[PDB]
């Protein structure tokens, strides 16, 4: 599995290149893995991935919530890996063919897929939560090794960990701003994802350091 | 929304030169282009303004928006800043995520299309069973624009029933995925067509052919 420094992944959702680079640089001693999503990519271009690789020694997870038909999913994954992403996040709710399409491209291109199981926001209760255990089981059947699940619902995160097994790699957003606790989340997830609690802080480095101090016995 | 010839081009070529040339070739037949991540991730968001400069066409950003509300808001803002007239949003992530998109669209003078059921085989696993409820959620939220599956006209008809005749309904899966242009237009206001046009030996003839087949439907 990827070796995530300090079990902490930065969700870099600032939408300005200068701010995104400044904040990421400030926390670089604490974090070697950065999740870049569409807020930044749609604002600054896929070349922002290149820029991060150039500036920082960071692994890049493209949080693109891939959620199209197989043919389109293939194209999205190809473009994303071509740009230098180490991994891509993919929805399971569009079904097994859509997921398989991403897995096939990742296998061919030597990169990784993370399957999102249940989302951490309130609206997730409406449809995704009821499908999440089956989505996780589907991932296991398809050979998915990497997953994302919700910090905001420890009971759900625990069940999802059970389904995917201890050997699977599990990351978890919703820590901090959305209400999730770093330590409790790391009972089940391999790494936590943190965005606003760090990138909106007056001192992002102090914020990251504070989170890390709070989980030091788990490192 | 008034779509020329009831035909929306899905421009999923991944090269700027090819995408611009093929769109140019069929410009006399369309005034609405759906641009998705295949093109945007290959050539940048600046491609949207370039399409407007060259063709004056309407632009629907097919970004399958599917994040938490806070992130959805950012995605919609970035997308509308790039000049998109509308954006396609998943309903599966729930009502708050959809509402986030509706907010930005209202703010910037744009439209949200709610995707209810997808057209590929895997849609049967989870989406299809949620689709009627997603459509009702759209109605509850005041959504006026929807997308549904050409490949399942019985499902498309049901979608139409739920949202009513006043709502605007577009439908992908025509051609390559097996859907029929004329049958789909029994229920949808407009059909989306990608590969059957952009991978054709002669895209202009392909477009003309499709239009000829639905001429009695305008
Ligand atoms: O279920 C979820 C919830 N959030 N996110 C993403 O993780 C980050 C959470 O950031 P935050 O710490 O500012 O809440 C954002 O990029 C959000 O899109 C997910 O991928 N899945
Ligand atoms: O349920 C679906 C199926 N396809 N599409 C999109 O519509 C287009 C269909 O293209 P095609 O005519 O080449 O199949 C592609 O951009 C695809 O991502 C959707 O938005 N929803």
């Amino acid at each position: 599995v990827m070796d995530v420094m300090n079990r902490l992944i930065l969700a870099m959702d600032l939408m300005n290149r200068d701010d995104a680079l400044r904040v990421t640089g400030e926390v670089r001693e604490y974090i070697d893995t950065v999740k870049i999503g569409y807020p930044l990519v749609l604002s600054e271009g896929m070349d922002i991935i290149a820029e991060f690789r150039k500036r920082f020694g960071c692994r890049i997870i493209a949080d693109f919530k891939v959620a199209d038909i197989p043919e389109t999913n293939e194209k999205i994954c190809r473009a994303t890996f071509k740009a230098g992403a180490d991994a891509i996040i993919v929805h399971g709710f569009p079904g097994a063919d859509s997921v398989r399409a991403c897995l096939n491209v990742a296998e061919e291109m030597g990169r990784e897929v993370f399957l999102l199981t249940e989302m951490s926001h309130p609206g997730a209760e409406m449809f995704i939560q009821g499908a999440a255990d089956e989505i996780a089981r589907m991932g296991v059947d398809l050979g998915v090794k990497n997953y994302s699940g919700p910090s905001t619902r420890p009971e759900r995160l625990s069940r999802l960990r059970e389904i995917i097994g201890q050997d699977s790699f599990l990351i978890s957003p919703g820590v901090g701003a959305q209400g999730g606790d770093p330590g409790e989340t790391l009972r089940f997830a391999d790494a936590i994802i943190v965005g606003r609690s760090i990138y909106l802080a007056d001192n992002p480095a102090a914020a990251a350091a504070g989170i890390i101090e709070s989980i030091k016995d788990l490192l």
